[PDB]
């Protein structure tokens, strides 16, 4: 329910029954063998898990510091980590008797992931997406339509992700009987922060096995970009009790932390309640609209488990600017032949700065959360 | 050098020195423990091998016939089978002491795959691409640019794949000392048809071990699309000596085989000599090469690899065609029914597998080689609908 004080379930009474049913359905099927057989089966044969753990030898040597490894979620079917959570929840939804999946999306990766999982399982799919994000990630919109999903543009309010979430919750109150709300990050009311983190933990578990195989020891640091926090929690979670392993979350610094145009909730937000949770939100009392060049990081909030990890000081949280993200995007494309997602490039940008201060014997794993194909128009205009 | 009558090394004498040195180099490194360690290391940790073999249960059950498995080369880093050959040749090129890679591309996937392998191994990359194809696949050109490769638009002749190959050969004549011409299909003079098939054969060795895990037996049919023929040979070749496994190559039927606007060389092409090889081509009355058409820009090569010409003659493989319309219906069908957006090339193989599955028993197995993902083809499918 809570992580320290953070998290909770601050929702209208209409949503208590649904969320309790989800929580019981989950608690039941969480370790049902037939459920975990089907999940592993689709993750392996349809999604392509396990993803590899790539030693970036040229990047490492150019920096001349720590050994930089990349956990390659860019290679997951769909092109990002989001698919891991989309399969899990859609399978749960199907076993709960639901015939419809709804979801919010910003970058379009979760919307596509939900459409793909929906198409796979023969469920109807309606995706709520802000109009600024529709035009900014147009490829993902046509993919959702081709996958059989319906994309619903939200022009209201700020006309972006925050407002996409508001529309989806409004839908789910009206349709929860047959509709499952497939939330795409470690956000929202309980049980969602826990469910999304659990379905993303596979990343960290693989990466742990893979780095012991490659290097014969645990990594010194793990770096992952933080929007709502799902790819970061996924890779973080199985190393939480390895005290020697530092954990670093990288938020969108946008035009700069002192500019008022970023998405660093943990770094510069205030504690507050929104979308059913207590966590950090950017705010003026009223919640601020955020900015990032990476549309997947463009969310005022952040997941409560990160808010908790920051407070107990288990994880460190930093930021990286738009300019620094774009530079990591080109650096990685040219030096390693991997075109990263702009969200992921934040992680890469900080890992390259951090690698320089660390020694040749030391080890950093970067969660490469997605591929950059969706961002080609953005990087092209930015040029 | 030969596959029956087909293949050979039909080139000018200036290309004989370069080809002999490549042929020598390959023979040396083909079985070298260190070369195969490095190739597999990059194929695993960087390219993401092995790819899975996916049972399309929903499509299977819709058709109500044979079991349809998809070999998921769409999940390979880059989004196509082309990366397998690109890494193999780029690494071979590096061990030969080359510093620069050139390649043709039509669809852009081979160019991207070459640009990727070149970035990985710290080599210069110039990609030859027909000006018609540059405008047609603008995003793949930007991907190549972002990867540090130069894209040289070809304005000579038809401004297509055939011409990009001709531009690439002219460059390689001059530059062979330090440049490797990285050909992206099982075409061209020896040793290219052999090398490319060898570097794509990992597809079939995986698919065989995977289908024996999944079903305890070999498949009844293997279906793959055929442009030049590399994704098809990759998946076919490990099954050649398993006599019970039928092999089907699916060519671009285009607007129709009788429309004069297609790319089925084996089906409606004539025997001929071009680009260093004796094989099937689409020809004019004079005997020169004819321009090809397909909605899938990857099946735009007017010829086809000589081992496919050979396999056809001895009747080991059957070759068929699928029209533009049938490939489009398969593109939408797989996306909606399985949540996999296939490349338009691959969609030809899916389209025929749907028709073949229907007229077969439930207990029979069809492996389709899903050669790429469809992210590159979204502009094309939008205009088509
Ligand atoms: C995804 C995909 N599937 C299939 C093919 C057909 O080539 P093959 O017959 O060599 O496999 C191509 C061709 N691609 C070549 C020729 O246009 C290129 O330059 O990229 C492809 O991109
Ligand atoms: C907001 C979205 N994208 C998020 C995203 C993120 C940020 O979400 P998490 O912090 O939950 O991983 C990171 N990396 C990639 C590739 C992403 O697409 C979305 O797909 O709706
Ligand atoms: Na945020
Ligand atoms: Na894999
Ligand atoms: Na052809």
């Amino acid at each position: 329910m809570w992580f320290g004080e953070f998290g909770g379930q601050y929702v209208p009474e209409t949503l208590v029954g649904p969320l309790k049913e989800l929580e019981k359905a989950y608690k039941r099927f969480k370790d049902d063998e037939e459920f975990n057989r089907q999940l592993n089966y689709y993750l392996k044969t349809w999604a392509g898990r396990p993803t590899p753990l790539y030693y970036a030898k040229r990047l490492t040597e150019k920096i001349g510091g720590a050994k930089v490894y990349l956990k390659r979620e860019d290679l997951v079917h769909g092109g990002a980590h989001k698919t891991n959570n989309a399969i899990g929840q859609a399978l749960l939804a199907k076993l709960m008797g639901k015939t419809r999946l709804i979801a919010e999306t910003g970058a379009g990766q979760h919307g596509v992931a939900t459409a793909m999982a929906g198409a796979l399982l023969g469920m109807k799919v309606d995706i709520y997406m802000g109009a600024e994000d529709v035009e900014r990630q147009k490829m993902n919109v046509f993919r959702m339509k081709l996958l059989g999903a319906n994309v619903i543009p939200v022009n209201s309010g700020s006309r972006t992700l925050k407002d996409a979430i508001n529309e989806a919750l409004r839908d789910w109150v009206a349709t929860f009987e047959y509709t499952h709300y497939l939330i795409g990050s470690v956000v929202g009311p309980h049980p969602y922060p826990t469910i999304v983190r659990d379905f993303q933990s596979v990343i960290g578990r693989e990466a742990k096995a893979q780095i012991l195989e490659a290097e014969g020891q645990l990594p010194d640091v793990i770096v992952a970009c933080v929007g709502g926090g799902s790819n970061a929690m996924g890779i973080f979670y199985p190393f939480v009790n390895d005290k020697k392993v530092k954990l670093v979350g990288v938020e969108a610094g946008g035009k700069g932390l002192e500019s008022g145009k970023h998405s660093a909730s943990l770094n510069a937000g205030q504690v507050g309640v929104s979308h059913g949770m207590l966590s950090y939100f950017l705010q003026d009392g009223q919640i601020k609209p955020s900015h990032s060049i990476a549309p997947g990081l463009d969310y005022p909030g952040v997941g409560p488990e990160h808010a908790y990890l920051k407070k107990i000081q288990r994880a460190e949280y930093v930021a990286v600017t738009d300019e620094e993200a774009l530079k990591a995007f080109h650096e990685l494309s040219r030096t390693e032949g991997i075109i990263p997602a702009l969200e992921s490039a934040h992680a890469v940008a900080y890992a390259m700065k951090l690698a320089k201060e660390m020694s040749r014997d030391e080890i950093i794993i970067v969660n490469l959360s997605g591929r950059g194909d969706k961002d080609l128009d953005i990087v092209l205009k930015a040029s």
